[PDB]
């Protein structure tokens, strides 16, 4: 009419969920989660519908040697979606091939491992071998070691990028699984850490942030979405909604 917005997103805890129901659940009645609340405000506030897609390859989005994208960021870039509605990390390299709203949440890299043992930082886990570290393969977090021209962060990089296989983890699912079955600690941002530990009491963050940053709504390079985009996120901030949102999905999780 009034075209349908296309969503591109990606399942990941408490932000996009498959609903469960008794009843047959179609299309956007599928997903709940912080980020499908966050879009039915957004398109409250801006007067869009949408259809909610996964990426196809359940990756957030990395540049390869060749300096090819994937996951969301490349289907934004690749126009098959107008907007990636997901906890999607705004960094430098990213807003060089999409753009991103200003953050809806901040957040930094942080450690996720067991309680109790003398491992208190990033520096603990680098000077070491037996614990073994890493992060999910092609989001921000990977993309933040292999990048850093950072000593202690170098070497984790190293360690993590030789042990790749093992180390870098298909999504933060499996990173979990491996902390919780396996000798292992996770780098994560510090929002997942948070609802992981909320609901382990074995589990927690291990040191400060790592990094400062947010979680933005991405669009393709040049759409005049974003800045509306923006305006909207600046109005449920305002209003108290996105800190509801957050307390709503953290805490009380659910409906
Ligand atoms: N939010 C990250 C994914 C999780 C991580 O990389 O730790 C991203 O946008 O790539």
């Amino acid at each position: 009419a009034n075209r349908t917005l296309i969503v591109t997103t990606i399942l990941e805890e408490p932000y996009v969920m498959y609903r469960k129901s008794d009843k047959p659940l179609y299309g956007n009645d599928r997903f709940e989660g912080y980020c499908l609340d966050l879009l039915k405000e957004l398109s409250n506030i801006l007067g869009f519908i949408y259809d909610v897609k996964l990426v196809p390859d359940g990756k957030y989005g990395a540049q390869n040697d060749k300096g090819e994208w994937n996951g969301m960021v490349k289907e934004l870039i690749d126009h098959r979606a107008d907007l990636a509605v997901a906890p999607l990390t705004i960094t430098y390299v990213r807003e060089k091939v999409i753009d991103f709203s200003k953050p809806f949440m901040t957040l930094g890299i942080s450690i996720l491992y067991r309680k109790g043992t003398p491992i208190d930082s990033a520096d603990d886990l680098a000077k070491q071998t037996k614990i073994e570290y890493g992060a999910v393969r092609d989001g921000s977090t990977m993309t933040f070691f292999k990048k850093s021209k950072i000593s202690t962060y170098e070497k984790m990089w190293a360690f993590m990028s030789s042990r790749q296989q093992t180390a870098l983890v298909r999504n933060s699912d499996e990173g979990i699984q491996r902390v919780l079955t396996t000798d292992y600690a996770l780098l994560m941002e510090s929002t997942s850490i948070e609802y992981v530990t909320q609901r382990n009491c074995n589990l927690t963050q291990i040191g400060g942030l790592i990094d400062s940053k947010g979680y933005g709504v991405g669009t393709p390079i040049g759409s005049p979405y974003r800045d509306k985009i923006t305006i909207a996120i600046l109005q449920l901030q305002e209003e108290g909604k996105l800190h509801m949102m957050k307390e709503k999905w953290w805490r009380g999780n659910g409906c």
